[PDB]
């Protein structure tokens, strides 16, 4: 009754989530499902209450009904005093990010490179570059402007999924889960650093938390940030220290959505959920830790301080925002769970 059932995404976030089952002592469980959509789809139907979701997911999410109940906040700089759960949320920087290496290179000559994007619908992947190339191109073919590319949920038999690799057997190549081992954020990121791409579209954090040693992961432990350049809309390339003034995007920070009907259960049940796994939660890092999987992401971004309320009881739209929501818009004209 007072029990949320999450919604995992493919076999490694289950294992976290069976992981926070057995610690909750049931107060939570778990429902799996291979990918985003489809545990939307439990959720419409009633069969699960909730997930942490990407902006572009709550834009689909949101057009069948759903509500955006929580959002991860992290570190932040102003707003001080104020506690992280009632700290308003700033939102995380979309960045485009080459090698140095790969000199002569810029936003300008994309055209026919190779690209790494962490999903087909997410924001900093796939909706911000993909709508910024579409209204600078003036044409619909956005699955011909990258010679090659690994955008996970795409056509596996298409240029869009020719650089994913798959699983460890090679197989599952361009699912949109974590099972695609250039899946998501670090995923791309790692598309990049291997040189399978020539361009990674993900954001500020992922640069950072992956070089000069911050991660200890084998692909990881010798980059440097000083081997990376973003790529600024005006042409120029920047160290990634200068992310605040050469970024695509500032995207509304991913959210935990639920049918309307159960949101206040939802958010009753995770507020004491953090209290006790959070950062400084009674049994993290003891027992549990929500917020850490290694890097990987699973169930929530790792670099989430907390939880935070939102205010204004947005609606979908108003949580995106008239910028976002319009972009999402214009791209979607190029190409139930397509619930509006
Ligand atoms: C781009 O993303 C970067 C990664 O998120 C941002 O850099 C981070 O900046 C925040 C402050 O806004 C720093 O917060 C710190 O929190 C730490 C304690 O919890 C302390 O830093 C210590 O830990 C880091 C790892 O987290 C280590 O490098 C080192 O031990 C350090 O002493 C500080 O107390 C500080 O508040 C954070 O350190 C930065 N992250 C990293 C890993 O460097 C960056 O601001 C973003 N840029 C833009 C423009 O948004
Ligand atoms: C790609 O280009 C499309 C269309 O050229 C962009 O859509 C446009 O986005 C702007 C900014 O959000 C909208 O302007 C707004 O107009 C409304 C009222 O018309 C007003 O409320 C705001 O003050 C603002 O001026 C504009 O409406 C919208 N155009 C259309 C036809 O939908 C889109 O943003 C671009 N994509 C990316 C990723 O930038
Ligand atoms: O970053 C300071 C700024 O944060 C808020 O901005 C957004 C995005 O984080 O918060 C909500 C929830 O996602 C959105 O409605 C706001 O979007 C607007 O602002 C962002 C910049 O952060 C911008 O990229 C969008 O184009 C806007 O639509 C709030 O506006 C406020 O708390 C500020 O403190
Ligand atoms: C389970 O939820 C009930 C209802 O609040 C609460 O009494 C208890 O503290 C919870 N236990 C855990 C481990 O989350
Ligand atoms: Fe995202
Ligand atoms: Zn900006
Ligand atoms: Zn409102």
């Amino acid at each position: 009754y007072t029990r949320v059932v999450w919604c995992a995404v493919g076999p490694e976030e289950q294992k976290k989530c069976q992981q926070w089952s057995q610690q909750s002592g049931q107060n939570v469980t778990c429902a799996t499902a291979s990918t985003t959509d489809d545990c939307i789809v439990l959720v419409l139907k009633g069969e699960a209450d909730a997930l942490n979701l990407d902006g572009g997911y709550i834009y689909t999410a949101g057009k069948c009904g759903l509500v955006p109940v929580l959002a991860e906040n992290r570190k932040s700089s102003k707003h001080s005093s104020l506690d992280c759960v009632l700290r308003p949320t700033e939102g995380y920087l979309a960045v485009a990010v080459v090698k140095k290496a790969n000199e002569g290179l810029t936003w300008n000559s994309l055209k026919d490179k190779k690209s790494c994007h962490t999903a087909v619908d997410r924001t900093a992947g796939w909706n911000i570059p993909m709508g910024l190339i579409v209204n600078q191109t003036g044409s619909c073919a956005f699955d011909e402007f990258f010679s090659q590319s690994c955008a996970p949920g795409a056509d596996p038999k298409s240029r869009l999924c020719a650089l994913c690799a798959g699983d460890d057997q090679g197989l599952d190549k361009c699912v949109p889960n974590s099972k695609e081992k250039y899946y998501g954020y670090t995923g791309a990121f790692r598309c990049l650093a291997e040189d399978v791409g020539d361009v990674a579209f993900v954001k500020n954090d992922t640069v950072w938390e992956n070089t000069n040693g911050e991660s200890t992961a084998d692909w990881a432990k010798n980059l440097k940030r000083e081997d990376f350049r973003l790529l600024c809309l005006d042409g120029t390339r920047k160290p990634v220290t200068e992310a605040q003034s050469c970024h695509l995007a500032v995207a509304p920070n991913h959210a935990v959505v639920s049918r309307s009907d159960r949101a206040a259960h939802v958010e009753q049940v995770l507020l004491h959920q953090q209290a006790l796994f959070g950062k400084n939660g009674k049994n993290c890092p003891d027992k549990f830790c929500l917020f850490k999987s290694e890097t990987k992401n699973l169930l929530f971004n790792d670099n989430t301080e907390c939880l935070a309320k939102l205010g204004g009881r947005p609606t979908y739209e108003e949580y995106l925002g008239t910028e976002y929501v319009t972009a999402i818009a214009n791209l979607k004209k190029c190409s139930l769970e397509a619930c509006a």
